[PDB]
This record gives structure tokens, sequence and C-alpha cells, in this order.
């Protein structure tokens, strides 16, 4: 019930206005650059450190396109989970949601469930979303 960022400047760091609750859906639209950038990052963390990422989901054009999820607390990387799908183009606006559950994060590209993530650490301490890398944002919105 948050109104939504529109064209955001894409180093990015913006607020969840009440934290991550239950139920709640996040899309972030954009579209990846032909840039040198081989990478870019969608991060739900708490606050602007980035040393505590709830959930880094991190899509990489290098040894064939794959996506690596992970979760950083106090500045110091957990397991990753990989897929080697790879849901994007360079130069196609991906409609990307998130969906916030009890055990878990549902990631749908393109309305498709394309990984779904299992809270590490709890959900409703995260105030945050972040953007990085080789993407231009169209929006962030909260649903
Ligand atoms: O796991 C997310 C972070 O990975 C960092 O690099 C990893 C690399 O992915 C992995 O293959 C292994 O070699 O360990 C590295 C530790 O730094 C990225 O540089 C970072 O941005 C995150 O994406």
């Amino acid at each position: 019930s948050q109104a939504p960022y529109l064209s955001p400047a894409v180093p990015f760091s913006g607020t969840i206005q009440g934290g991550l609750q239950d139920g709640l859906q996040i899309t972030v639209n954009g579209t990846v650059l032909s840039s040198s950038g081989t990478r870019f990052a969608v991060n739900f963390q708490t606050g602007f450190s980035g040393n505590d990422i709830a959930f880094h989901f991190n899509p990489r054009f290098e040894d064939g396109g794959y996506v690596v999820c992970n979760t950083r607390q106090n500045g110091s990387w957990g397991p990753e989970e990989r897929k080697t799908h790879m849901p994007f183009q360079k130069g196609m606006p991906f409609d990307l949601c998130f969906l916030v559950q009890s055990s878990d994060f549902k990631v749908m590209v393109n309305g498709i469930l394309f990984v779904q993530y299992f809270h590490r650490v709890p959900f409703h301490r995260v105030d945050t979303i972040s953007v990085n890398g080789s993407v231009q944002l169209s929006y962030i919105s909260f649903q």
C-alpha cells in the first residue's frame, strides 16, 4: 500500500516504509544494460549498510549466465544458491516480482516462478531495498 519509486537512478537504495510484512508483493521493472557491466543485484536488507542483506538476488552474464541468491549477515556471505536458468535478456524490460511468504521468498520473473528462496534471517527486520549494477530501473512498486 506504498506509493512506488518511479524511474529511480540506479545505484539505488530506498525504503520499504514499514519493513517486509508477510503477504507483501514487490515489483522491480527494469532493463539490463549492454554496458561492460556483466552483473546487477536486487538486495532486500537491513538499512543502507548492505552489510546484512536478508536476500541478495544477483543475476550474472558470465560463465554462460546464472543467478546467485545469498544472504549477508554482519558483512559475511552464507552459502550461495544458484540457478543456471537466466530469465533476462539484455535490452528487454523484465517484470520481476518478489512475493513475501512465511517460509520463503517466491521470485516470479514475468509471472513464472523463477526461484523460491527460504528466509535464513527474519524478514520483518528488512526496511530497505537497494539495486545496483548494469540495470536501469523503470520502477519499484509495493503490493
Ligand atoms: O555470493 C554472493 C556474492 O558473491 C561474491 O563473489 C563470490 C562468488 O560468487 C563465489 O563464486 C565464490 O567464489 O566466492 C566469492 C566471494 O566473494 C560477489 O562478488 C558478491 O557481489 C556477491 O554477489
